[PDB]
């Protein structure tokens, strides 16, 4: 089955747009990426960054996640997210989600070897 890093790039990467460019882009891309097959995902947050600078963040500032895990790390650098909430129209499989743009630090969890990231915990 798809690795939790695949996941990860599936659920949270778009390194091909700078930053949403449309109220419609949460709705669009929360469906292209699969994230509302099996029910409306109620919140979800993009990442506007290469990769590579993304993986990068499991060598940099290490915290603990919200849950208390130690395998948290910070970016050191702000980068260019796209955050979606579902809205109160929002009905399955006719998922609707308000686009917010945002420039933030991210917080994943990592994992493995090669040690990257696994988890998107949180923007701050």
């Amino acid at each position: 089955k798809e690795t939790a890093a695949a996941k990860f790039e599936r659920q949270h990467m778009d390194s091909s747009t700078s930053a949403a460019s449309s109220s419609n882009y949460c709705n669009q891309m929360m469906k292209s990426r699969n994230l509302t097959k099996d029910r409306c995902k109620p919140v979800n947050t993009f990442v506007h960054e290469s990769l590579a600078d993304v993986q990068a963040v499991c060598s940099q500032k290490n915290v603990a996640c919200k849950n208390g895990q130690t395998n948290c790390y910070q970016s050191y650098s702000t980068m260019s997210i796209t955050d979606c909430r579902e809205t109160g129209s929002s009905k399955y499989p006719n998922c609707a989600y308000k686009t917010t743009q945002a420039n933030k630090h991210i917080i994943v969890a990592c994992e493995g070897n090669p040690y990257v990231p696994v988890h998107f915990d949180a923007s701050v």
